[PDB]
């Protein structure tokens, strides 16, 4: 576990969420509570969730006269979001590792009308991911589905020297609005997340043949996509695409 302790960091983060009273936040990863002490003042209620019991009483003990403040001892990857009962969508923020990056943004994402934005410390790598160009090596399925459900931003990156103990790679800022207002919509969305998980499965194979069990040869022109590119060169209109005629 990497504790943000750098205070410029830290009000950096909160000037980014800009956090006002009428907001109800979720963090995700509070560790010590360095985030947490700026934000409990700044907002109506800041619900924390934790797995780790130590940490959890740790927190307990620090915030038990904290009005505003509600600690939840559970699995973030299995928390359901609805449980905190709000008149509107929340808004999640937190400190995340690696490894379980991409299946708590997915998780999120499935339960995306609970959720008014995100803004989370990651390791600059899945950041840089989850905003790729379309083409590029870091624009994967990731990529295409944080791009389905958000509209993603680096915000800025943070040295190792900001945290305790220091990690032994860059992290950064990231924020992630869920979209609206936008068409094509995938009909199915498990039959998009199918797709894409598909797709990406063998980078090298071209789509035509990553997808082969599911589009034949004749259906490609319909979608006006070329079977020939690999999938790191479709648009996520084009997964969208592929998604709805199967539907």
């Amino acid at each position: 576990q990497h504790f943000l302790h750098d205070s410029f960091v830290l009000q950096k983060i909160v000037s980014a969420i800009h956090p006002q009273k009428t907001d109800t936040l979720v963090e995700i990863g509070p560790g010590r509570g360095a985030l947490t002490d700026y934000l409990l003042t700044e907002c109506d209620n800041l619900a924390l969730v934790e797995i780790d019991r130590d940490l959890v009483a740790f927190l307990q003990k620090k915030y038990n006269q904290q009005k505003n403040i509600t600690i939840y001892q559970n699995d973030a990857l299995q928390f359901d979001f609805s449980s905190v009962k709000t008149d509107k969508p929340l808004r999640v923020v937190g400190n995340l590792p690696y490894n379980i990056s991409t299946p708590l943004l997915f998780h999120l994402f499935s339960q995306i009308h609970c959720i008014e934005d995100m803004h989370f410390m990651l390791q600059k790598e899945v950041v840089r991911r989850i905003t790729a160009e379309v083409g590029s090596h870091d624009y994967g399925r990731l990529s295409v589905m944080a791009q389905y459900f958000c509209d993603n931003t680096y915000l800025f990156t943070v040295s190792p020297q900001a945290f305790t103990p220091p990690p032994r790679v860059e992290s950064a800022i990231i924020r992630l609005i869920p979209r609206h207002n936008f068409t094509p919509v995938a009909k199915n969305l498990d039959q998009l997340s199918h797709v894409v998980k598909e797709a990406f499965s063998y980078r090298r194979k071209t789509v035509g043949n990553a997808l082969k069990k599911l589009i034949n040869p004749s259906q490609w022109p319909l979608l006006e996509i070329n079977p020939q590119l690999r999938p790191q060169e479709l648009t996520v209109e084009d997964f969208v695409k592929i998604s709805n005629i199967l539907n």
